């Protein structure tokens, strides 16, 4: 009945028969137990000419309070096309160990589209967190020891943009001063925590093509800058050899499988704001060599994940997407129609038709901008009738595009055979006319235009005058012809979260833009950002236990 | 040949096989790859009415800038003991991640009596480290949550206790203030971190029996004090369950091999100075059932390690030790008499004379106090004459125990035999009187005294008032029938680094005493502690380097 009921019950294969539908050999992967394992990416060199699986990018629309998560929807469609007779797998991202203790935790999916072992993946997993952590904090203590030790840079303390990191929700140390105690124990400066997913090392893990370039991105990061106001890069630091060093094991991509034994790799997690929100692109183009169809997501709406998806990761991982499945629900299209969270279990066409045009938006963004086949698929809700349903598939037929209804949750593979129909039919019959929104020898101010007017729907940007300096020094410092990472509220098309459905006659407000050199696109900020949330009053780690056997108990 | 060069050359085996020589299958053994394992602590519980294994603690002479073993010794024994037919293992300590990143890493062992895989110990291993920090981090963030929240215990943020943790030498984090940038962000305080190894989660988890007494012991953590004055414990904060939970595999001993496959654990790594400086309780008691033979150490000289292993873990953990093996070399010996650090390898019988009391005080201790048999091993060395180790010899043989000489870094576990055969003859016709040297029914002052007089060798000990005041407190808290766990310089039998051989005439100078109370010991200081060591100025992290394969260098 529930998600934990439903995995803890469920007979699961051993990792290698999974490996085996894949094509790996037993040399080519190392056990975690027998549920786990790491899969070696120097493979992916013998591969060089294979070509790639079908690429498959599961988004959604803008996140409601209504339901929906779209990885149920990513392992369904996995599950089912491995129920048709295909070999596909899954890539998905690995969840942060900080919120479990704060708001429980839960499935990567649920229901019976599920990935398992779901205790190991909510906690530890294989260990990938803490290694990319420790190369954060590696760096953090070697800036501040070269400073120490008579600071040859001569970095300003004051101007250090490095900050330090723990996967933990700790409010207490999102504002710090460190380096006290004498002049034995430091120099002080003002510091601070973000939890590690939001550290620029998990960007540029996620976004490293191989381990050579993982290096060369490391090196490339800038941890701060000169009195004079010169960047100082953690190559000055000789930091990058020993942070990749670290990282070395966890580099290897995660080997998991869904309930019906789908391939699924876990891999990688970062934000999708002030980063790209997917997995990592070495556990993509490893899959995209072993199997013959690949179902990937982001995070968030197409307005963001799916955005930086096609105009951030495709491109740094030279690959393209075959389709696009956009998840959606009547309840969360009611709700951008005016109608209330209590009040959504009854039928309403004319805020389901007011609110509709969000959905609308984002397939057509899909099918006209990129020129990439699209399907939508409708997980199904009880309170459904057949005349909301009629009005959504309607509207898609308008804009060329079939929504197929799916009951992944319920029905788990069977539940998503008629969309793993369809996603195959697109794929074979559908128009693929894919390229990015905007070219990279663009102007960074005019790139974030484009992604504003072009997948918004916006009148224009907004700039302040210390974002339009900012970019100067960005360019003039050499990184005009980098991608634009967008960092705004997931609510809303708008930077604003209260305006839902398809607002126009707005226009993007741009604060600040930040440089990440070493993930190698410029984030613009919009309003404020949290990269290091809280614990609530009575934290789910109250009700987190073990005893005989353990058998943790009060994750989920 | 180098220590690494000796590890990368040699042909090892897979730990199923390893495992098998202890009587474990595959359904025993959880894999990390094909030459890691970790056991099930559960395990345990099933052999509970079988016959202890033959316990033979190695610790040595104060330690010296020359050397003296003293792993390789307790490498090189268990080779040795497998040579002669008996099924023997070792336990040993994990190493600190941080340090390496400083001044290199190091073999468990070294020579021919290694444990293997070097390279994965002095990184991640198994993960256990980043669990220990991660329950301790957890801890800390719960206490100003609780706080922030309401603050319904009443806790003075200004006597918070507790401290959070990262294993990396970072000075900058010895002193901090957190909790800043107004009440959105926490409340302000004091702060300050300890290497992850020196949290106190580490003698917690390197002192429980099973989960249920892990579970007990973090629950009893004092975090720290109200406003009146009285202990906040972790489980008034309900944070045990989920630390108990962070620590699940972790708490699985993690098997390993050295270079001649004998079986190792590798569990746990404390201090010896603040804490007991001891591999974890669950891979002994769990190595004392799987084998008829268990060699492991505790670290510094037998003034700390061995004191601090028989008054301490072996009374926690209800264990008997049957035989003592006091590691030592001619030139450390000489190095007691005066003999400056350059001019060791001329030989000098009057310099030996003069500081080979220090042995003598460490046999006299472990023969006389606490009554268990005894063998001396000298680590060979190429300028030691015959009449030097003539004269070691005899003066052992005049307290009744025997000097063996030991070429275990050269020979491996041939060179040990020798020793092997001594140790099992000393088990089999030794006198074995064992007791500590202290009941717990003795006050905490006594008790300090007791080790200084008995082991120091010490008139007696001052008492600074503070100590004075602190101890009584502690006392009417209920923790007078504790064990004593007294910090001091590994360098000399007293306070006094430089006070070598057998100094006489001398106090004690304890300045403060705290509390434990997870680990449930009480610390007796006397000098300066340093709980997180700072990087040099060329730190080793700058020549660690990784390749386009993704193979480490520089790491040794
Ligand atoms: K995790
Ligand atoms: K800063
Ligand atoms: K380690
Ligand atoms: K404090």
């Amino acid at each position: 009945k529930s998600d934990i009921e439903i995995a803890q019950e469920a007979k699961i294969e051993h990792i290698k028969d999974v490996a085996t539908k894949i094509g790996l050999c037993e040399d080519d992967i190392e056990y975690y137990g027998k549920y786990k394992a790491k899969i070696d990416y120097n493979l992916l060199k013998r591969f060089e000419d294979k070509k790639d699986a079908k690429l498959i990018l599961t988004t959604a629309i803008n996140p409601t309070p209504a339901g929906e998560g779209k990885t149920t929807t990513t392992v369904g469609l996995g599950d089912a096309l491995r129920r048709l007779g295909k070999n596909a797998m899954i890539a998905l991202r690995e969840p942060s160990l900080g919120p479990v203790f704060g708001i429980k935790g839960g499935a990567a999916g649920g229901g019976y589209a599920q990935v398992v072992p779901m205790e190991d993946i909510n906690l530890h997993f294989t260990g990938d967190f803490h290694a990319i952590g420790a190369a954060n904090n590696l760096l953090a203590a070697m800036i501040d020891n070269h400073i120490y030790q008579g600071n040859e840079l001569n970095i300003d303390p004051r101007r250090i943009t490095w900050k330090r990191c723990v996967d933990m929700n700790d409010r207490q140390l999102r504002f710090v001063v460190d380096g006290l105690g004498g002049k034995a124990n430091g120099t002080p400066r003002e510091d601070g925590y973000d939890i590690t997913v939001a550290s620029e090392i998990m960007a540029v893990f996620c976004l490293a093509n191989d381990m050579e370039d993982l290096k060369n991105r490391l090196a490339r990061i800038i941890i701060g800058y000169t009195y004079d106001g010169k960047p100082v890069t953690a190559g000055q630091l000789k930091a990058q050899g020993a942070m990749a060093a670290l990282l070395k094991d966890a580099f290897k991509p995660n080997l998991v499988q869904t309930l019906e034994g789908t391939p699924a790799f876990v891999h990688g997690g970062p934000f999708a704001n002030i980063a790209h929100g997917c997995n990592s692109i070495i556990a993509t183009k490893m899959a995209l060599k072993l199997a013959d169809y690949v179902v990937t997501e982001a995070g968030f709406g197409a307005d963001l994940g799916a955005e930086k998806f096609l105009d951030i990761k495709c491109r740094m991982a030279d690959i393209r997407p075959d389709a696009v499945v956009i998840v959606a629900t009547i309840r969360a299209l009611k709700y951008n129609g005016g109608v209330k969270k209590e009040d959504l279990n009854q039928e309403n066409l004319d805020a389901l038709k007011k609110g509709l045009p969000n959905l609308l938006k984002h397939v057509e963004n899909i099918t006209e901008k990129y020129g990439i086949p699209t399907v939508v698929a409708i997980n199904q809700f009880p309170t459904d009738t057949e005349r909301e349903l009629a009005l959504v598939q309607e509207e898609c037929n308008r804009l060329g595009v079939n929504a197929v209804l799916s009951e992944v949750w319920a029905k788990g593979g069977e539940g998503g055979l008629e969309l793993a129909k369809e996603v195959v039919r697109i794929i074979e019959e559908g128009k693929n006319n894919f390229k990015p929104i905007y070219d990279l020898d663009m102007g960074i101010a005019d790139k974030i235009t484009t992604i504003a007017k072009e997948i918004y729907g916006a009148d224009g940007v907004e700039f302040a005058p210390a974002a339009l300096k900012e970019i100067n020094t960005l360019e003039e410092l050499g990184f005009k012809n980098v991608p634009v990472c967008i960092a705004k509220t997931q609510y809303s098309l708008t930077d604003d979260p209260k305006l839902l459905g398809r607002p126009t006659g707005f226009k993007i407000n741009v604060r600040n833009v930040k440089i990440s050199a070493g993930a190698g696109f410029v984030v613009a900020l919009t309003g404020a950002i949290m990269t290091m949330p809280g614990l609530p009053k009575r934290p789910a780690a109250e009700k987190i236990d073990v005893d005989v056997n353990g058998k943790i108990a009060g994750l989920f």
